[PDB]
């Protein structure tokens, strides 16, 4: 019923499970939220990425901007009644992809100027322009814009960088804070920047707290850093940020990643690597992961996984997954999507039932030692 509120039910170590309670939904946390990029999780419908257990997705602003357009969502009623997801939508504020897929990027205080990387050129993105996209997709949690830190990055590039992204922040939450609708019903989510320097998230998650937001996102990792980095990083950016706030890191998701970010305080997480790697033939097990497309899958009536409780498994065999995809057909995709996105989701709950049960270190442990 509340327009946000994050409650935390147990505690183990660094880590924490509770809930995020929003005017479309609850979210369970450490939350584990699927990607759906143009206004679809690939390959899945709605209702099936809520069957694996999902609480909540997340949009992203740059490519609804340019196909089909945040104006134009609007008008047709909103990003939840145009693709059929009626519970929490959290959208990325597009400053990553902006850098990533757009051609001819032009940075400056203002904004970034860009060309879209497929017809002509949907061009500008600034602090105010990206609130008010998300506020037209009608997103539940709302990023406040940043411009990014490449990996490496020198000392001066990351403070400059993490000033800049600060200033962005001041902006966007006022921006967000002029829109009534969107400040009633809304939340605003900060980012952390300073590469892998203390001194500088320091600063960052100081100027952060001294706006003051409803959550709080670890940015600049999992940028070619490698899990040793990342998470050295973690375990002196998290306890940074106010502990009765919850922790997301962006773009993080090899289950490995996951279980290590809980242990060092992260509530939420968002990957494309399950949706990706299920079209790519590539399927997560409690024994690793496996190529379904591999030949000593040919002939296998077992399930993709022995424990996982997920519609694929209680239906279909390696042998015929294994099949579809080296067919190329399209329910192969759907299938190893279904069975990746359900894998997460058992994940995040094993996760969050060891936390409440304070036997998450021992989770962790035998996780990693059958997994690897
Ligand atoms: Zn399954």
């Amino acid at each position: 019923r509340p327009r946000f509120s994050f409650s935390i039910a147990a505690r183990e170590g660094k880590a924490r499970t509770g809930t995020i309670e929003m005017k479309r939904g609850v979210i369970r946390t450490p939350a584990f939220m699927p990607v759906g990029t143009a206004a679809t999780v690939k390959a899945l419908k709605p209702e099936t990425v809520r069957a694996t257990g999902a609480d909540i997705i997340l949009g992203n602003t740059y490519h609804l901007m340019l196909r089909p357009g945040a104006e134009r969502i609007a008008k047709l009623g909103g990003l939840h009644s145009f693709m059929g997801w009626d519970r929490p939508i959290l959208t990325d504020s597009g400053g990553y992809q902006v850098m990533s897929l757009s051609s001819l990027t032009k940075q400056s205080e203002e904004g970034v100027t860009f060309k879209s990387h497929l017809d002509g050129s949907r061009h500008m993105l600034s602090p105010e322009r990206s609130i008010e996209i998300q506020h037209l997709l009608g997103s539940d949690i709302v990023m406040a814009f940043y411009e990014c830190t490449p990996y490496p990055a020198t000392p001066s590039r990351a403070a400059s960088s993490m000033e800049r992204s600060m200033r962005w922040a001041k902006r966007s939450r006022d921006a967000f804070d002029s829109r009534k609708e969107q400040a009633e019903n809304a939340a605003l989510f900060g980012i952390q920047q300073g590469s892998v320097f203390e001194n500088l998230r320091q600063q960052s998650a100081d100027a952060l707290a001294e706006i003051g937001f409803d959550g709080y996102a670890v940015g600049g990792l999992a940028v070619g850093e490698g899990q040793d980095e990342m998470f050295r990083v973690l375990d002196f950016s998290v306890p940074m940020l106010p502990d009765d706030k919850p922790h997301y890191l962006m773009g993080v998701g090899k289950p490995d990643d996951i279980v290590g970010a809980v242990e060092r305080g992260i509530d939420m997480f968002d990957c494309v690597l399950p949706t990706r790697s299920g079209r790519n033939g590539q399927a997560f097990t409690w024994d690793g992961p496996i190529n379904i497309r591999n030949a000593r899958f040919s002939e296998d009536l077992k399930p993709l996984d022995s424990e996982c409780h997920c519609a694929v498994c209680q239906k279909w065999s390696r042998a015929y997954i294994h099949h579809l995809i080296r067919a190329g057909e399209i329910l192969g995709a759907m299938l190893m999507t279904e069975h990746n996105i359900a894998f997460y989701q058992q994940l995040m709950q094993k996760i969050r039932d060891s936390i409440s049960e304070g036997r998450f270190s021992q989770f962790a442990q035998d996780f990693r030692a059958r997994y690897f």
